[PDB]
């Protein structure tokens, strides 16, 4: 069938420097996410609504609660722990009027633009490995939730390689961006 088994991160703990890069990437990615939502006509609203494209998280990062910030930090932190677990080394060495009307918070996100930077084929491969691991993490938790509630199904409870590209996009894009951001910030990743 499908038995999701995320990478075993036993013993791996992030030091202050890697916690800092998780923090900085999460602020960066939030701004990237918000820039993309705003460009696609979303606006801030108190309750999330797919129908009318209103999103409570469309605020400056410093206005987010810890739950909202951890939506960025948790996957990123786990992908970094997974990299280390499998033996990788991480060496630290005008305002548009319509866009500003997206929120009442005078918020015009201007993240650093990573589309300028390229990833090696090897790092693209790694981003797919990290994206698969994020899927397996979600899938293991989802199966647990269904089981404790007496059973059930979910259409995405399938191996990563059976997902469509659109189903993979959220995790693939986060991991590609994270690896570019590591590059941008002067980190070198060394294969086992
Ligand atoms: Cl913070
Ligand atoms: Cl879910
Ligand atoms: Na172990
Ligand atoms: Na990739």
């Amino acid at each position: 069938q499908y038995n999701p088994q995320p990478i075993n991160t036993s013993s791996v703990a992030l030091n202050n420097d890697l916690n800092t890069i998780v923090q900085k990437f999460s602020e960066h990615y939030h701004d990237a996410w918000a820039s993309r939502k705003i460009e696609n006509s979303w606006v801030y609203g108190e309750n999330w609504s797919d129908s009318q494209k209103a999103h409570p998280r469309l605020k400056p990062y410093n206005m987010l609660n810890d739950y909202e910030k951890e939506r960025y930090k948790e996957p990123v932190r786990e992908s970094l722990k997974a990299l280390l677990a499998i033996g990788w080394s991480v060496e630290h060495s005008p305002v548009d009027v319509v866009t500003d009307s997206a929120t009442p918070f005078n918020y015009n996100p201007h993240p650093v633009d990573m589309t300028n930077l390229t990833l090696s084929r090897e790092m693209q491969n790694m981003a797919e490995r990290l994206a698969e691991n994020a899927h397996d993490i979600w899938a293991k938790k989802k199966k647990e939730e269904l089981t404790v509630n007496g059973g059930g199904i979910h259409p995405q409870l399938v191996p990563y390689d059976l997902l469509t590209a659109a189903e993979k996009a959220k995790d693939r894009e986060r991991s590609q961006e994270f690896l570019k951001y590591l590059q941008y910030q002067g980190y070198k990743l060394h294969r086992p």
